[PDB]
């Protein structure tokens, strides 16, 4: 597992993912705020204070994801968490949106054995984060930015930025 | 409730979020098209004759969704529903479509609170939505008009009209 | 279910969507990866030699997916499968990927009865398809093609080739 959180069907692997299964299914099910969180802090790496996750909630992993205090993350988020994803404060992301920490080689042979490479994601402090939008391995979001519904996010965004578009394109400056 | 339909952690709301819950995950777990309709009926704020919403479908409230008659949703449909949802008669909607009537501001010391403001968005009679498409705030789609899968609405579609891309730009006139 | 594979509520087929129903519950609720596998071959019209479908997964009738060995599929996959959807080996499917066999007429007067128009989907061996991407009717995708993530498929795409955007556009040849 540490060939992997460094971005190389493991022992470990499959028991974290096992556990990952059972607990999603748990939170996903659950009717109830309080149980709904307390779940989700045993997924999660770490999941803050006032902060709040809406169920159905997908990913692989869990121990790989830290979110920070007062974020709010909508429904039916995906998150491939095979590399950490780091989620500051006051960060809000919009439903469906896609987390994908993982991919592939472009050459189909270097691909036969399901070979991913990972690399993290991380969302600074006060992001917005739009609904359906995607965001890509190795991709900062910088503090204060705004990612407009729908976005596809490949490069780092700087902060105080508004982006939008597929690719997401640099829409305009929120610097003061 | 009532700040909050008219587009500003209530307690009537937190019953309504938490009854939509319990609904919603009836719902998605029925294996009987019946009594679907039946707990659907309960969850939304009205749903027609010949009507059938696809399970899993996904929303915060549930009341402020009316849905006309003989129209049909897909699967995995997502709306956030803090201003009303107002669907028509005859109405397609695919798969994965997103109906977002919230959102926030800019700024992001205006968003600390997780304010959002909420407009309503309205489809009309006879519309065809395809599927993964986004419908922003405010957005009205008028009767007999198409929207191409992947699209994202952010302005009102006239009546007769198909549009597609993202943004949603007019592809061609469905009038006779 | 004969004027339906050939691409025009039926008995036969409100039978086979709501055994669908049933096992795809049972599939997205099962935390024991060989019990899903086992449902999973009940669902699926094939399901190959160490391939792999990760729940939850979405679709209509079930019958009408063929997949082959070695192939992954990530989590919330949708597939309207009104139309054969035959997937070859070595098949990499990322997470929220939809596979729209439907369609419908433009004119709502074709529409008033919900008339479908299904149109198979093929993709060959050795694909990697990216998380998000739309598969649109009668798409054929290559062998050892690779459709970057986001994108949506409308036309055939040749094998050895990549493809990305909206609608997909040809970025390179993958070929020796
Ligand atoms: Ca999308
Ligand atoms: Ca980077
Ligand atoms: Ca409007
Ligand atoms: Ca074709």
């Amino acid at each position: 597992l540490e060939k992997m959180l460094k971005g190389h069907a493991s022992a470990e692997i499959e028991a974290l993912r096992s556990q990952a299964g059972r607990l999603k299914l748990e939170i996903n099910q659950s009717l109830d705020e309080a149980e709904r969180y307390a779940l989700q802090r045993e997924l999660f790496g770490h999941l803050g204070h006032k902060s709040c996750v809406q169920p159905p909630f997908h990913c692989e992993f869990g121990k790989t994801i830290r979110i920070g205090d007062h974020t709010f993350i909508n429904m039916n988020v995906v998150m491939l968490d095979g590399a950490p994803i780091t989620i500051g404060d006051h960060v809000l992301i919009g439903p469906s949106t896609q987390f994908y920490t993982a991919s592939h080689s472009l050459d189909y042979r270097r691909r036969q054995a399901w070979e991913t490479i990972c690399k993290p994601i991380v969302i600074e402090d006060d992001v917005w984060i739009g609904g359906n939008v995607v965001i890509n391995q190795g991709v900062t979001i910088g503090a204060r930015s705004v990612v407009a519904a729908n976005s596809v996010v490949n490069q780092d965004v700087p902060p105080d930025t508004l982006v939008g578009g597929t690719p997401a394109r640099i829409l305009r400056s929120l610097k003061d």
